[PDB]
């Protein structure tokens, strides 16, 4: 057992195991461990640390301590690590269950004493290869845990849940967690694996990795933890003003004329609309990244007319390259494609045999961007829909694929970040200052590349709606403030069905109070294409209509008033977006973000704060026409739908007719005067 | 998608996947699934089923259904399975998250619709080999889960916990679970893996296996579930009388004279003592399985004097075979040893380079038994301490070891069952009835081989005591009624330390109300052997004394009264042991076993029932001199220590002086008269 | 298909596969290939090359060519490589059997056209890991092949033989071959593997590696090839004069008295004797690296008398460290031991449970040297018997052991070179010139560390 200490770094070593703990921003430490000769140069999501104020390394009781403001790490003589805040409260301790550790007998008075033989930093060597990593920590009885990204499950607090650390359609692993004990932790490792916050033990796992790497931070409030995390992995940029308005989309406007008729119809009805969208397969083949001139005869004319109308066009980008295209040949020559480890060299079989571009290859990123620049951005398109961003392998056999940076098992989760990066850096280089792209997935730090994330191809049910609410709130805690969904969900909504229409309205009403308000879906009844193939290329179907007038008159009136409300909220939304850019605060956030000292704020999962001034209580059940709403203590609240003033610190039994979900405004906030509050 | 239905069997198939559901005892079904050409012949823990008269297989719309009494299974046209009780209530449903399944689009109105692509029955092919199995089930927000064996954790209800399906010192995987929703389930698969009862999904995993195999049972009460499980995997036999008395042990009586002096001191003071124990390294070398005559000059004379005193001798058995022994040579010739897949052919390095005998090899079982028969059983020893039963690899690299029945990844967890079987079958064939052996580990069905399990080499702390209460209760739920601990814990207790002495008293008081009352440990200050080596063989140390007079007179009086109390309890213990044999009920039970209709019985984890008539509320903290005790509704309760009558259905603040823990007797139960 | 050419380097690339060919000494080329982003910094046995002044790089038709004195490499537009001497004679040709390669159809008039689909440079990805390498070359009907090291087989010419690229007691993989066609080739890769010079195809194999790396040289005579190889991997030093005399040894002189009785009896009979040897287990325990004073009560007096007699003492060094020793404890603390990947942490069980010192770890080399220096070299011992140099695992499960430089599968064969290096560098640092140590095993370049190899048990 040997400490190698300096005035601002704590190293411990035994039998080739090196543990290194150091400052990494105010109130924060980075922890790395390896059994390789040295630590490698991989920083993954961590940006360079701003030098720390008042770091102190010391020795006591055969241990070493490193303090960095509000956090301290204690490594004992057996190499066992625990973290404390400035008040001496335990935040996080390693889980050890051994009788012999670091060449020493374990202390029999400790819960660490056990014949089971579990290590807290298990770097299990893979034969012929690298290491399978398990980092074990003790569970704590009181601990509530948030963040981790976007998971399809009805749990805000994920203590007791196990999350796959992998990217799949409708899932985003963004492995920053925030704990009710007053710390946050980033698992700074893009390897395929798992995090289980089991009641009996916390275990983070990487299938293949070179070393343990995580970042841990402490503060007295959630807001400070979020700010410290944004300083560590990057701030969201400022949202462009157009992105706070209404986004109209469906699967799919098949032609220029079809898309333009929808846009004109919105303007004819004097309805708000800021973005309209050309979904996938508007192109000749996958990997061409251009409009098919047969269905889209004059894209610049479309874009020019849309600009007169005050509407931005977004276009679908797919990361797939079909093996019959010119770009396949060139990208294959240059090694810009992902590779199958075994079997046929095809990563996806949707409407052709395609291979994903390698978003971890800087050359590939630049190649794909410059195709998009030439064929889209140069025409005035300022938003890209970066779909299939995981990427969506036809079969998720992560072991069978390899990237520029290594096997998908080792580096796979960073793919969506690189995909976002390709377009952000490219667009910034082309002179665009405010950049937002719609990403289906993300990793830690994706926020810095202007990633507006949406929750993918979920089904159209109340079950899904509930899952999306939890996922979006957890995404915000994981540092992704720009987040949205397909209003109505993606799959299964028949436009004539009363059950789906009710879901649509509830989801739309929630959508008004999401970071971005975006209507999209694959509506039934679907329509097969006229011809199944053209030039040997399989043709893409479309769903039914998905405009706000497509669901009858009564529903149109509700959705129209939702659009008008969203317009009135735009100034507030932009203030909250600025605060996200400035402070790392999420836009939609759990009640505990704004009211951390109130017990109920840590228990309630079916309410949230849309910025600091608006309390939202969505309706998550079919048929429900009332619900209970807790009003936080510390201010009075104005009921948006009735104008009644309610004191904080009580439960209200709120009416929830089909026409409105319960929403309350913080009394005397600037947003109160910006809204029209009717008296009923 | 194709159903193949008969009068008593449901089969579903698509793309080589075969799902087979059939009756397996009353109110029970066996579920199997494979992508191999056919199901194999491995039954593992399941005994032959008594034929069910009431089985009914039906087809309706696109689905098929099989009912066996109080359980039914429905399989839809997409091969997705859920279970219901006789009232039609959901017990358990598979977890599917796909857009396409069984050649069909998934229903978009169902929570099963998802692009994530998780199957409920994932048989993932291992390249060049067999399958990595994951069986996924939906979680339920109100589901509380018990059993699974013996885990070193402070949780009775294990909903939210993840348990490793592996055997290590102080852990036993016995993978039967009982749910508060009204079903029990056996994972009938000995593969290394894991069970995660996570809030978001339940996942059972097997690292290497040929097929999915589980057994599920339904009843309106826990008692019926326990009974149905015992019919599935085997009844505990009848406990022999002598096992209900006091078992005296320490690490370690180094000589015949040392052991005999302790027994003589117990008799000199007219104290109860039923079993005395010779711990490990009383032998010349590992794999000799005999007394070393230098320290044990006349074993027959020891056993005869102990018999005159009314005491049975138990002896340590280690499954290790040192490579310098004659038995290593012969066992190596016959192929009766465990094999390392890679590296030096050594499985443990404790006091020698040893290799474990293969408890899954029927020949090796017979060989080891016949050695123990010749050197011990023929002398009159009739209890064996089957230690290191996991077995305790120096390094738990399960992938690096192989048994007769296959790689340890595929079959490893059945080792302790085979180890118990070797001795139980051997002793039965030698004419012994009512067999009991002290096993350190178990698998499903170990109870049928007379396995008294103890919780291994835990530390001597109050934290450990708390874990042991939970583990023992969960072992009973998993069908292991004969269970015990080292009173005082194993490791770290200094006999002169007041703090340890307090723990010892609290643990002893609890041990009186355990299925077996057994004093053991490795007490400080330890003593190194005089000679480190003798004939090149590393010599084993000892701990300090561990007799009831070794901790002063005040503690002596307390433990003496504990032994006298245990003797008065013996007829009740034998009644509860017979009930365990007859009905599969545990001996130490969670409150919900006897009071399943009462909410508090499913919440309280620091009280339990010692049989149906005694409520026990252990003191689990240093310095504590009182505690809250919930008294179940439906009977009056008699305070064991005051004789006071208390009505059921209330919380009482109970006196808990150092000299007694709170214990209550069901009013008018036969044991009331027996105890005062 | 793309060539990236400079005046002294040929690079070809397609789909991330990079092939790099460059001069590496007179009449010699280095060949490397990888599918990683770039070539790594591992040179293994190759010393830095003296600059070649007349190197000529050209492109013609769809091909490219690099000439360096007596050798030239030609790479066609499909990335297929062949070597020629100054007379235009074919030396070595890659083995390809495909219908489609480097994005192009294969030529149907060539023996390379085949549905079999074998590549000459097969970097087969290991799932979650690195690469399994096979480098295939055409066999040639009258090629005779020599070198490769020390194999227990009655064949000087090894055309038609298959040699394991692994170290075992009585075997040494030193993977430099000399062909009768007039070239030499070093497989500059320490991975566990195989070289088969089969009549139908030549295949070099590496179980685990990051990249292909070999060195190839051409000349009109063997003597020139041997000279060019010594310039590439290092010259043997000058042998000390005592090493040409008679070395007397047995298993084993157990005591100081027994050894000295033999030495004196050689002198009493007026017989020549230059070296006498103390074999293994003259020490208290494995990893102590000192005389046991019970059997060897005054080592200084022994060495001084042998010096008067004109005799050098050599002593047995074992690389094993028994787990009861003080050096085990310290070497474990510092990470200076070889590690088992699975199972008991024991690499050899001969007369105790021992773990090998990691001869690929620079710190461990220095640690073991300094023990031998304190206990042997400071007393006047000038020769070390570096036994068990493979090292001799009780079980040769190469997949189950890992070194400082990586898994034994990737780097294992360089261990005996590091073991030699530890003592050579240490003795040189202590002021000794003309160093010779008795090594049981070797890799390419072991000669530069004064390695007198013997053929084992
Ligand atoms: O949102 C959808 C996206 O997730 C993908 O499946 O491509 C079509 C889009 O409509
Ligand atoms: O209980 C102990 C057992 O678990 C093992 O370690 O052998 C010695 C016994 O005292």
């Amino acid at each position: 057992s040997e400490f190698i200490l300096t005035s601002d770094k704590l190293v411990w070593t035994y039998d080739g195991h090196k543990l290194q703990i150091e400052p990494w921003g105010e109130n924060s430490l980075r922890v790395r461990a390896t059994v390789a000769p040295e630590l490698n140069g991989n920083d993954w999501a961590l940006l360079p640390a701003k030098p720390s104020t008042k770091v102190k390394v010391s020795e006591f009781e055969d241990s070493a301590r490193i303090v960095n403001g509000n956090i301290s790490a204690v490594v004992n003589g057996r190499g066992q690590l625990s973290f404390y805040n400035q008040n001496g409260k335990l935040l996080l301790e390693e889980y050890w269950r051994t009788r012999f550790v670091a060449g020493q007998g374990e202390d029999t008075s400790s819960k660490y004493f056990s014949p089971l033989t579990h290590e807290a930093r298990e770097l299990k060597p893979i034969q012929g290869g690298k290491f399978e990593l398990r980092a074990r920590f003790e569970s704590q009885p009181d601990e509530r845990i948030y963040g981790l990204g976007q998971y399809q499950q009805p749990f805000l607090n994920v203590k007791g849940c196990t999350m796959e650390l992998a990217q799949r359609n409708s899932q985003a692993s963004v492995p920053f967690m925030m704990s009710s004990l007053g710390y946050g932790m980033l698992w700074n490792n893009p390897a395929i694996g798992e995090v289980s916050f089991a009641n009996n033990v916390t275990t983070w796992m990487a299938r293949v990795t070179e070393q343990l790497d995580y970042w841990i931070t402490a503060a007295d409030t959630p807001a400070e933890i979020s700010q410290q995390y944004a300083a560590a992995t990057g701030a969201a940029p400022m949202l462009p003003d157009y992105a706070a308005g209404f986004w109209q989309c469906k699967l799919r406007y098949r032609t220029q004329d079809e898309l333009m008729e929808v846009a004109r119809e919105y303007k004819r009805r004097s309805l708000p609309i800021s973005v309209i969208v050309a979904d996938f397969f508007h192109w000749p083949n996958q990997g061409d990244w251009c409009f098919d001139t047969r269905e889209w005869p004059d894209p610049k004319a479309m874009i020019d007319e849309l600009k007169e109308m005050g509407i931005e066009l977004m276009v679908s980008i797919w990361p797939t390259v079909d093996n019959r295209t010119e770009n396949y040949k060139i990208m294959k020559e240059k090694g810009y494609l992902v590779k199958a480890e075994r079997g046929v060299p095809v990563t996806m079989t949707f409407l052709g045999n395609t291979t994903f571009f390698d978003a971890t290859h800087p050359g590939a990123r630049k190649y794909v961007w410059e195709q998009a620049k030439k064929n889209y951005h140069d025409l005035g398109i300022k938003i890209f829909w970066l779909d299939e961003a995981e990427p969506e392998y036809s079969v998720y056999d992560f072991e069978n694929y390899r990237y520029h940076l290594g096997p998908v098992l080792e580096v796979g989760n960073i793919y969506p970040r690189g995909y976002a990066q390709a377009f952000y850096e490219g667009m910034e280089e082309a002179g665009q200052t405010e950049i937002v792209n719609l990403l289906r997935c993300a990793w830690a730090g994706s926020q810095r590349y202007g990633a507006l994330v949406w929750s993918g191809d979920i089904n159209s049910t109340f079950g899904a709606l509930r899952n999306q609410l939890m996922a979006g709130l957890n995404m915000g805690i994981a540092g992704i403030p720009w987040w949205t969904t397909d209003i109505g969900g993606f799959d299964g909504g028949d436009i004539n069905d009363p059950a789906f229409q009710e879901l649509l309205i509830r989801w739309f009403q929630w959508g008004v109070f999401c970071p971005v308000t975006r209507l999209h879906g694959f509506r039934q009844p679907m329509e097969e294409p006229a011809e199944t193939y053209r030039d040997g290329i399989a043709q893409c179907m479309t769903g039914a209509a998905n405009e706000i007038w497509s669901y009858g008159e009564d529903n149109y009136a509700i959705m129209k008033s939702c659009l008008e409300l969203r317009e009135r909220l735009r100034p507030y939304v932009m203030r909250v977006m600025k605060a996200a850019h400035d402070t790392g605060a999420p836009v939609m956030r759990p009640l505990f973000f704004d009211f951390p000292d109130q017990a109920e704020a840590w228990q309630i999962e079916d309410q949230y704060m849309f910025g600091p001034d608006i309390l939202v209580a969505p309706v998550l059940e079919a048929g429900q026409r009332s619900r209970k709403v807790w009003l936080p203590e510390g201010c009075a609240w104005i009921d948006l739908n009735t104008g009644a003033r309610q004191n904080g610190g009580q439960w209200c039994d709120c009416d929830a007719p089909l026409e409105a979900i319960p929403v309350f405004i913080r009394e005397a906030a600037a947003v109160q005067a910006e809204l029209s509050i009717a008296l009923e």
